[PDB]
């Protein structure tokens, strides 16, 4: 048998904002994030437009010091992190350090501190590279420097599973919880890839929406004019936490997460297969681990990047997995609104996913102005639709063909 | 309920040999894989040497235009990969793809391609960025294109964790055959960290060893003399296996798995407590995991990286752990040979610890020639100890204060 793990705190930048209330507001006003990237010499680039973090003051969460010695993407991890544990009333003692752990990952990592340094090397040469370029740059120092600066002593790792790396953090630590390897789990994950190298490495694959002219209309999730996905920052981080544990000391919970589904395509490098095939037997297996019946899904959040061949992928995996229910479901892609995260995607998806249960709402998949073939579902084209949802399911599906999909239920 | 886990094939490349038999050859011999780095100018540098896969041939294992789009740590991680699976004898079917999954991490991926990358950006301008910069360089991959060419439809996903991320992938790779979530992982890690970013952002820190003038004798862990580690290349790969899924197939068994601990140290971005405090956790959390006395732990694979403050932290903890059976337990730093392959450390170490259990040796620690004070274990110094192995452990710490302990004992 297994334990029950629920959501006991909430944190996150996003291109809609800097909070999580903040950036649900945005989502249920079919608000856009995107916008031409600032303070970067773009010219030269197919894309100069991106979801990038606004008005982010690291110095409410680090001295200026701490800071210094971090990648932007650690930066947005902790903001995301410390605001989730704040969020949860959580108290950190000598009684419980060692049952609370940390996996907070990222898709890509250090892009920014990768090309401050390059500059300096291929100018000035080796000597200027920075003592704390490689601490200050991996992907593991979100939950190396929260474990640090919080005393947390359970499990402390982190993923990275490209565009999946979020729903896979967060339900790894799930399994951590309900195995009982821990009773707390901070959780999620962290991206800054605008850069030139995001924008350079993406736009060089032409996987990147060029629509320059008109940056909020760009991420058109299954509309026939979509023409790739947003680059965006961000983070998204949960408390996860065993449910007699958050009973005890009076926790308030958002919802319980059932469901973890984990499947490979084992099809192409970056492209999915027509049908989703494998975005089917990852949301099957998140039904099985939660006991559920297809039928019982109310609410789906789409990874819907606006990328043709993925959009398309996932309404085939959606039909095959729900047949008859496939309509009755809502389905939306609020990357419509915030463009894509990468690894932070599933992160904050998975928040997204937890307050459509609180709130009774499936938010927008705004600019779906021309649904594309085969594109009939319930797409919750352009405004919020109030709704009864009592399980949410929020699915990524990445490159190497690696998927995720975590299921949450209400709890009371 | 919780099932065994058994290791059925092991695959690697590292700076003593390009497969496992080459290297335990090395390993067994006291042979250094140390030498001056001959792939690139390195006279600005401060360390010019380190531990290079010598004679690699990726047309063993993928056509030269596949070869072409993947950094070195994605090939170095096929290669392993593909030698661990046929090693194993097992053949992939319809009726168990979608139960064998892969784990293979890295700490710091595809640094070479983003730093060549970022050169032609920064000389030139994003046009001339290679199409296949994402997929090439981030760390998920291996466990992408592994999943690819073998057809492998269970879990796929990468663990971060610098330098503790070959045993993290390990371990958590047999949870999910432990926990039912597939039968078959194939897991471990993938390091080429040497390229001027790599080299220069270790030396900026001064954590390498500057010995240019003599580099087989620059990794001498628990050494008086020691000044850092020595930077290293490669990839470790093991074939994890439910033991009645083994049992069934009539496979090979190697040894058990038995235990797996993780703890942070939530001291200090990147040095180790003295006292070895979050190591002493990591090891007993792994001891009681498989269910064992102290005393049944005959060797250990340190980390045994050749810096000042590591080295005798390890022995710390060691003598906490095991009380007056620290002085009867043999204890080796595989390093002293192969220096230290960040991410690709735990998998290769895993691997030296199974072959230490196959054939009763322990492996030196070569270039101990005056133990510092308390360095006063059996740290088989200079020659291979053959001895009675029934229980290994194999330890890794990692910047973050991330530790990972694998326990494997002999199986019948
Ligand atoms: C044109 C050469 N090929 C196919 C063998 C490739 O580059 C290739 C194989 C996989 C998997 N991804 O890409």
């Amino acid at each position: 048998s297994r334990r029950r793990v629920v959501i006991t705190g909430m944190g996150m930048l996003s291109p809609l904002g800097l909070d999580v209330p903040s950036s649900w507001e945005g989502i249920l006003a079919g608000r856009s994030g995107i916008a031409p990237i600032e303070h970067m010499d773009l010219s030269a680039y197919s894309t100069r437009f991106g979801g990038s973090v606004k008005g982010f003051n690291v110095e409410e969460y680090l001295s200026a010091k701490e800071a210094r010695k971090l990648d932007l993407f650690i930066q947005y991890g902790l903001a995301a992190s410390f605001q989730a544990v704040r969020d949860s009333g959580l108290e950190v003692t000598d009684a419980n350090r060692e049952r609370i752990g940390v996996s907070m990952g990222s898709g890509i990592g250090g892009l920014t501190n990768i090309e401050n340094n390059c500059r300096s090397l291929f100018e000035q040469g080796p000597r200027r590279i920075s003592p704390f370029f490689v601490p200050g740059s991996i992907i593991n120092m979100v939950s190396g420097f929260l474990s640090i600066h919080l005393g947390l002593q359970g499990p402390n790792y982190a993923l990275t599973t490209a565009q999946t790396t979020g729903t896979h953090s967060i339900g790894m630590a799930a399994r951590n919880i309900a195995y009982g390897e821990a009773d707390v789990m901070v959780a999620g994950g962290s991206e800054m890839a605008a850069c030139g190298l995001g924008l350079g490495g993406f736009g060089a694959a032409r996987a990147l929406s060029t629509r320059n002219d008109e940056p909020t209309r760009a991420s058109r999730p299954w509309d026939r004019d979509r023409d790739g996905f947003v680059l965006s920052d961000g983070s998204g981080a949960l408390v996860l936490e065993e449910l007699e544990h958050a009973r005890a000391r009076g926790a308030r919970i958002y919802a319980e997460l059932v469901g973890f589904g984990m499947s490979g395509d084992a099809f192409h490098m970056t492209a999915p297969p027509e049908d989703g095939a494998g975005a089917a037997r990852c949301m099957k297996n998140a039904l099985r681990d939660a006991g559920l019946d297809p039928r019982q899904v109310d609410y789906i959040n789409a990874h819907g990047t606006s990328t043709p061949a993925g959009d398309i992928a996932e309404i085939a995996a959606v039909k095959s997995v729900f047949g008859e229910h496939a309509h009755a479901l809502s389905m939306s892609s609020t990357k419509s609104m915030t463009g894509h995260l990468l690894g932070a995607a599933g992160a904050v998806e998975a928040i997204f996913s937890v307050l459509a249960l609180r709130d009774q709402v499936a938010p927008p998949t705004i600019n779906l102005d021309n649904p594309d073939e085969g594109c009939d579902l319930d797409l919750v084209a352009h405004e919020a639709k109030p709704r009864k949802i009592d399980v949410a399911l929020s699915n990524s599906f990445g490159f190497g063909g690696t998927n995720g999909t975590l299921v949450f239920r209400r709890f009371a």
